């Protein structure tokens, strides 16, 4: 009988998502290999970012009610995403889980999916020094 | 329900869009000496590219590989005043080809930000 919890509500919900994605582009806006290529005022990133995770986690289709298919593959086709940019992105998620206390089962969770989407986003090859 | 690419119109749709903006590029001064003067093989991609990145199939990347669109540009002096000439000369196609509302937005916003970053060379 006895529902389980969505990933959405095991990370704690909207009020959880909210705090680490602020938390997230707080990172992203200070880190060199990210804020370049991101728009400069990163609100409507952050409030699309909110709306997507929420869903991804299993909340309310909040982002495909907006925006339609995430096709986040697609989407991220004319920005250079190298693998460089990848970890760096994933780095940046990290610290953000450490600032808003995600731990445990949940973490380890949300972080491999972040991290498999991540490489479906690369589509630049890295630069001399990775072989 | 449902992706830019059939909000816009579709495959027709890319098809007269991309014709008519090269149409426009090819008469631009800014524009013209930096693209080849045969612009059947650009569009021919361009409408590629445009159609994936839109949510079609993913007609550019099962012929060229990974999209790099900024490394691919990198051969070409593209100036912040070059990037605005482009994009003026997409608003004209979209005007042409009737793209209006909230999915001329949509794509507008988006080739504003990517021009942006295929920005390559002070003015
Ligand atoms: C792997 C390295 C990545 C880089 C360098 C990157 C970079 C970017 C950039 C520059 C934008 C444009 C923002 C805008 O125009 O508003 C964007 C949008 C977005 N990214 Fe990422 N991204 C990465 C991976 C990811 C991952 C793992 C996710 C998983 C949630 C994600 C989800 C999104 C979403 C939902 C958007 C906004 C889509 C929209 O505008 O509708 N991205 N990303
Ligand atoms: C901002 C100003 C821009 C300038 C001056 C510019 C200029 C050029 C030039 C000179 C080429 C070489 C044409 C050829 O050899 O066939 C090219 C190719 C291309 N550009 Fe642009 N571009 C700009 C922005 C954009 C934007 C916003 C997009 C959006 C997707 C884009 C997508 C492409 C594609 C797909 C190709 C074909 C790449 C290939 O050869 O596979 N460019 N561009
Ligand atoms: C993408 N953030
Ligand atoms: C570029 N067209």
């Amino acid at each position: 009988s006895k529902q389980p919890m969505t990933p959405f509500e095991a990370i704690g919900g909207e009020q959880c998502i909210e705090i680490l994605v602020d938390t997230f582009y707080s990172y992203v806006s200070k880190h060199p290999d990210l804020s370049p290529i991101f728009p400069d005022d990163l609100t409507e990133t952050a409030r699309k970012q909110k709306q997507f995770l929420t869903q991804y986690l299993g909340g309310p289709n909040l982002y495909t009610e907006e925006h339609g298919h995430p096709m986040l593959r697609a989407r991220h086709l004319p920005f250079e995403i190298t693998p460089k940019r990848a970890e760096a992105l994933l780095s940046c998620m990290e610290q953000a889980m450490d600032d808003t206390g995600v731990h445990g089962h949940i973490r380890e969770f949300v972080f491999e999916r972040l991290a498999l989407t991540a490489q479906h986003m690369v589509n630049t090859p890295n630069e001399t020094g990775e072989i």
